[PDB]
């Protein structure tokens, strides 16, 4: 919503991750969609758009993992 749910961000995530050929996490190209839908850069404050991504940035199949994406997840809503 407003401020976003775990279940919202992990149903969402699930949906983006499925596009890839592992549902577990999304690639670049993903993760930044993702960003874009909950918050287009509007960053007034916390403006790492890139550095979260590469203190993340695994490649198992796309990028960022379920796991790791848990830290992401913790800065949306704020």
């Amino acid at each position: 919503s407003a401020q976003k749910s775990p279940a919202e961000l992990k149903s969402i995530f699930e949906k983006y991750a499925a596009k890839e050929g592992d549902p577990n996490q999304l690639s670049k190209e993903e993760l930044k969609q993702l960003i874009q839908a909950e918050f287009p850069s509007l960053l007034k404050g916390p403006r790492t758009l890139d550095d979260l991504f590469q203190e993340l940035d695994k490649n198992g199949d796309g990028e960022v993992s379920f796991e790791e994406f848990q830290v992401l997840v913790k800065k949306i809503s704020q």
